């Protein structure tokens, strides 16, 4: 049965997931309950390639979380899944920056730096200053 | 006399931005209200050498938007100001991405790349999925 496989596979990639330490809490993110066993869904693409989705929720709704998040998701499961993958991964809710956190992001080098260096920002950039 | 060659400047800075298409509608800046001639200030850090502070707000509280406002500010005087500078920008209010556009976020392949590429994110991800 395909549809017990997937189950086996979302075993799999939950085991991996749920010991990855919080961005900011010195705690697993199954301990903050960021994930869960059922959140997790694998679906066949064609046999030897696997979409694997994740629904998560951070502790608050911030956006650097958010995206810390998935990528301690990316990178864990990039080395430790031992099958050929794509990866989704959905939070379930909008997040927001402070006034104080939106304006240390545009003002921070490192991130001002890594837009810069982003090509679809950077053609928009492009085009407004023109 | 320092106050009045700072106002000289931020006239400058002012008639360069102003000008500046908005990332999303078909506007300048300066049309929107995203900037105002008193929303620059210039200050001496020392001869040939001056910080120049942008405040704007966006025509919505998102980051994305905000984030490019920035980048647009960053680059045109880079680009144009005739003079060596320090730029500091600030938004006056904190900002949100909705469900959706979080989403296409953590999942676009050119923001994971940039955010991958900055050392700070970077050492943060290594410890949490160590
Ligand atoms: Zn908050
Ligand atoms: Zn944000
Ligand atoms: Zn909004």
């Amino acid at each position: 049965s395909n549809a017990r496989i997937m189950e086996e596979k979302a075993l799999e990639v939950y085991d991996l997931i749920r010991t990855i330490r919080d961005p900011e809490k010195p705690n697993t993110l199954e301990e903050l309950e960021v994930v869960s066993e059922s959140c997790v869904e694998v679906q066949e693409i064609n046999e030897e390639e696997y979409l694997v989705i994740i629904r998560f929720t951070p502790t608050v709704p911030h956006c650097s979380l958010a995206t810390l998040i998935g990528l301690c998701l990316r990178v864990k499961l990039q080395r430790c899944l031992p099958f050929k993958h794509k990866l989704e991964i959905y939070i379930s809710e909008g997040t927001h920056s402070t006034e104080e956190d939106i304006n240390k992001q545009i003002n921070d080098k490192e991130r001002v730096a890594a837009a810069m260096e982003n090509p679809n920002l950077r053609e928009i950039v492009e085009q407004c200053v023109l």
